[PDB]
């Protein structure tokens, strides 16, 4: 797989060991983002109970079809360096404290929107 279970799996870490570039490298890796290497994607932290209510009273709707978190959450965001879709694959990470807008499915997140970063 469901389109929840894709999102948990390249998206959800709720203790996160660290939050630099070794993180970054490590999870990718860990979560099967290498082969080949995703370009960009944010792991969010905390509990997931908090992650599922922005598809309820803790979002809000955001442009057509997307959901903005009224608080802020913990993320850590990992991007592509040196340009091959080819493994090993190098990270640089960028951690914050940050609104993330999101896609919801039957009250589920289904997707992250990178972009808005």
């Amino acid at each position: 797989d469901s389109r929840y279970t894709k999102f948990l799996t390249q998206h959800h870490d709720a203790k996160p060991k660290g939050r630099d570039d070794r993180y970054c490298e490590r999870m990718m890796k860990r979560r099967s983002l290498t082969s080949p290497c995703k370009d960009v994607n944010t792991f969010i932290h905390g509990n997931k109970s908090n992650i599922k209510a922005i598809c309820g009273a803790n979002g809000s709707p955001y442009r057509e079809n997307l959901r903005m978190s009224k608080s802020p959450f913990q993320v850590t965001t990992c991007k592509h360096t040196g340009g091959s879709p080819r493994p090993p694959c190098q990270y640089r990470a960028s951690a914050g404290f940050r609104h993330v807008v999101i896609a919801c499915e039957n009250g589920l997140p289904v997707h992250f929107d990178e972009s808005f970063f």
